[PDB]
DNA sequence: GCCACCGGTGGC
DNA sequence: GCCACCGGTGGC
């Protein structure tokens, strides 16, 4: 295996959740990070 | 065929 | 136990 976030992309440097995406609005049930914090390198295969 | 997203689970 | 990657696929 599993890749780790890069830690330096703009999403990785975000310090707070966007509060408006589907994953933010469903935080208590979602297994997914805020769409605005998802690492740009993890979006690539 | 695309892609948002469910949910199993690896890594800590 | 929590976080959130990632395989698979429902819904389009
Ligand atoms: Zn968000
Ligand atoms: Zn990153």
């Amino acid at each position: 295996g599993k890749r780790k976030r890069c830690g330096v992309c703009e999403p990785c440097q975000q310090k707070t959740n966007c509060g408006e995406c589907t994953y933010c609005k469903n935080r208590k049930n979602s297994h997914q990070i805020c769409k605005k914090r998802k690492c740009e390198e993890l979006k690539k295969k």
